[PDB]
């Protein structure tokens, strides 16, 4: 369907697109007289491809104080899809492989990287869709450079709140049971110190984000990622340790002293 959705875009649909895209920095929905003038298309008809694009789910208009536009999850991702197919990174879009709370993860191919992931994020104030599932991106994005040649997918590219990667033949840790339990948590623990060293906590470290096969483990799902020195960085790093012994600890009654494990890895 994200395929067929791509085909319905036309030249001047894009552009609309581009201008609400261009915008977000300063308004959530963008007022129409700007995505006009941005797109150089008059008001009416840029109207008119605005209600379109809502009819297709890509964007949602209000009216309450003023006429304007934004991007929905589906239009922010195809919107990236666009940007990345633009930069000739993809050629096709394939077949979803999940979805849930936080991105929309699908299959793809490129001539250049071959056989890839490109996934769509979803997700002091305490109580801007877009913004902040750009932000995410781009902090995965930016965590997986920091980490290449360690146990992570290849990163191939960022646009918008889509990060394209390599796909890793290795199922989630949660599904698969191992016969050598506290070497497998070894080699977690040893790739957490390895990626502490480099500057980066991953942020949300547990059964769900550590993929295995028989070759190997790699980590994914960076986007809650920080540098060491930003603040918590110490307490998330903590946190990474105990969730991950802790998970080991019930599902195969590991031993492993989680005071000691934390202060290895930080010394
Ligand atoms: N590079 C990849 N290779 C293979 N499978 C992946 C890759 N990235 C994501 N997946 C699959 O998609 C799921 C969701 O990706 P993840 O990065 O964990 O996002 P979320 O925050 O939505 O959990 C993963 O648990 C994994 O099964
Ligand atoms: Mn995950």
């Amino acid at each position: 369907n994200i395929a067929e959705l791509y085909g319905k875009m036309g030249k001047h649909s894009w552009r609309i697109m581009d201008a609400i895209f261009k915008n977000l920095w300063d308004y959530e929905y963008v007022p129409l007289q700007l995505i006009s003038s941005h797109a150089r298309i008059g008001e009416e008809k840029a109207r008119n491809i605005l209600k379109y694009l809502s009819d297709l789910r890509v964007v949602q208009n209000r009216q309450k104080d003023y006429e304007g536009s934004t991007f929905t999850f589906i239009g922010l991702s195809l919107y990236s899809l666009h940007r990345l197919v633009r930069s000739g990174k993809v050629d096709a879009i394939g077949k979803l492989m999940g979805e849930g709370k936080e991105s929309a993860v699908f299959n793809c191919y490129s001539e250049k990287f071959g056989e890839c992931v490109v996934k769509f994020h979803k997700v002091k104030v305490k109580e801007h869709f877009s913004v902040l599932a750009i932000r995410s991106a781009r902090n995965e994005f930016r965590a997986l450079q920091k980490l290449q040649g360690l146990a992570v997918p290849k990163v191939y590219a960022w646009e918008g709140n889509a990060v394209l990667m390599e796909l890793i033949d290795a199922k989630e840790l949660y599904r698969v049971r191992v016969e050598n339990p506290d070497e497998v948590l070894d080699m977690i623990l040893e790739e957490v110190a390895k990626f502490y060293h480099r500057g980066i906590v991953h942020g949300d470290l547990s059964q769900y984000n550590v993929l295995v096969s028989e070759e190997g483990i790699w980590i994914i799902d960076f986007p809650q990622s920080v540098e060491v020195g930003e603040e918590g960085w110490r307490e998330i790093l903590e946190r990474d340790v105990r969730n991950i012994i802790t998970y080991f600890s019930r599902t195969y009654r590991t031993e492993k002293d989680i005071n000691s494990a934390i202060d290895r890895i930080l010394q």
